[PDB]
C-alpha cells in the first residue's frame, strides 16, 4: 500500500493478510500531518482501526479537527469512528472542531454527533 | 546507537559523522513513552538538538510534563530544551508540570525554570 | 477565469468542473494587494472556499484589514470568511480592522462582526 500497489495487495488479503504495527495511534497520525489524502484511502480498506490512541490518548480526530481536514475527515468516519473520545487534557473531537471554527467540520461534526446519538 | 554499541560510535563522530532525521521531535515525544532513559542518554551523547517540536508543538518537556517524571526530568534539565513554549494547547510545559502533580519533580522543574527565565 | 470568459465557464461547471490549486490561502492575499475586484467577483462565482489560509494563518479578512478597503469589505462580507480567526501575529481580523482605521468600513465590518458572531 505504501508503494500504491493495490493489486497485490489486493490479492495478499484475499490469501489472508493484516497489519501488525506499534504505535499505530502516533504512526497514523503523523500521515495526517503532512497532509497526504492518497495514502489514507487505501489504510482504511484494509481494516486499520481509526479510534487508536496516541502517546497522549489523541484519537486522529484531535489533529484533524485542530487544523481541519475536512475533506479527509469523509474517509475516517466511513469506518464508524467514534466521536466521543477525549484529550489529553480533555477536549471532545465534536468540541474540538467547533472550539477551532469551520463551519463545514461543525456541520460534519454535527452529522456524527447525530449520528453517535442515534447510535 | 539504536544497537547500544557505543564504543564504535566514537570513531563515527571523530570521523565527523552527524544525526539527521525527519519529524525528530515526534520520534523523541514516543521514546519517553518507552522510557529508555539509557538510550535516551546516548542521543544526548551525540549532542541532539532538544528543541524538535512534533506535529502539535509539544516540545519532549511537554510529554514529560503529562508523564510526570522525576529522572527524566532531570535528565530533560540537562538538555536544557527551552523555558516554557506554548504548544497546540497553548499550555506551557511549566503549567502542565505544575497541573500534573509529581511535587518533587515538580519543585525542581520549577526551580530548572526560575533558572531558565533568570538565564 | 483568468482570461474572463465568463461565457464558456457556464458550460464548464455545468460539465461538473471543480477548482483545486495548491498553496490556495497565499492567492486570497496578492490578488486583493492588485485590487482586481471583477476578477475576485468572478473567483466567488465558482464558489472557492474563503477559509484557506496562507502559511502565517492569515485569512482574506486580515489583510483586507489592514488594507483598509471598503468596496472589498462588503464583498468579503458576503463571502463569510469566518468571524476573528487568530493569525501568527495573534491578532484577530476585527482588531486589526479597528486598528487600521477605515471608520466608514470599520463600523460595517464591526456589524458584519456582531453578526458573524451571532450566528
Amino acid at each position: 500500500i505504501k508503494n500504491g500497489n493495490d493489486r497485490v495487495a489486493a490479492l495478499l488479503v484475499k490469501e489472508g493478510a493484516t497489519l501488525n504495527i506499534e504505535n499505530a495511534g502516533t504512526f497514523l497520525c503523523t500521515v495526517v500531518a503532512k497532509g497526504d489524502s492518497d495514502f489514507l484511502k487505501r489504510l482504511l480498506s484494509n481494516g486499520i482501526d481509526p479510534n487508536s490512541k496516541d502517546y497522549d490518548h489523541r484519537t486522529p480526530l484531535h489533529v484533524a479537527a485542530s487544523e481541519g481536514f475536512y475533506v479527509l475527515a469523509i474517509q475516517l468516519v466511513e469506518a464508524s469512528a467514534n466521536v466521543l473520545a477525549k484529550d489529553r487534557w480533555g477536549n471532545t473531537p465534536l468540541d474540538e472542531a467547533l472550539g477551532c471554527g469551520n463551519k463545514m467540520l461543525i456541520k460534519l461534526l454535527e452529522d456524527a454527533k447525530n449520528s453517535q446519538i442515534s447510535s
